């Protein structure tokens, strides 16, 4: 436990979480139940907001800044991914937006 990783899961998950874009993040990609059988031959370390839970959860991280990393791939392997068009990329955009917004504003160790 540290200031920042209270501050992560308290103020930056709490308010993700609930967002109304964050349904399709709050767990693993599933290739299968989505056709996208390509998925994990382009995206090679899958990242959600359900493993980033837990991790704050279960004391999985030891600085803030791996819990930021781990929210950074979710996004980036999101742009990468998708077509630009599409929809989840503006979700994606948005739920980022707050994830630095908040970032901005939290403690330094
Ligand atoms: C996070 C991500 O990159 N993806 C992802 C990851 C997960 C899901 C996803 C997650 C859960 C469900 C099941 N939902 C149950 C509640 C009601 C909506 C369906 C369906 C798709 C979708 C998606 C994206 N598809 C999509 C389609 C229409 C609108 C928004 C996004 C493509 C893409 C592979």
């Amino acid at each position: 436990v540290t200031n920042q990783l209270q501050y992560l899961h308290k103020v930056v998950m709490k308010a993700l979480w609930k967002h109304q874009f964050a349904w399709p993040f709050r767990q693993p990609v599933d290739a299968v139940k989505l056709g996208l059988p390509d998925y994990h031959k382009i995206i090679k370390q899958p990242m959600d907001m359900g493993t980033i839970k837990r991790r704050l959860e279960n004391n999985y991280y030891w600085a803030a800044s791996e819990c930021m990393q781990d929210f950074n791939t979710m996004f980036t392997n999101c742009y990468i991914y998708n077509k630009p068009t599409d929809d989840i990329v503006l979700m994606a955009q948005t739920l980022e937006k707050i994830f630095l917004q908040k970032v901005a504003s939290m403690p330094q160790e």
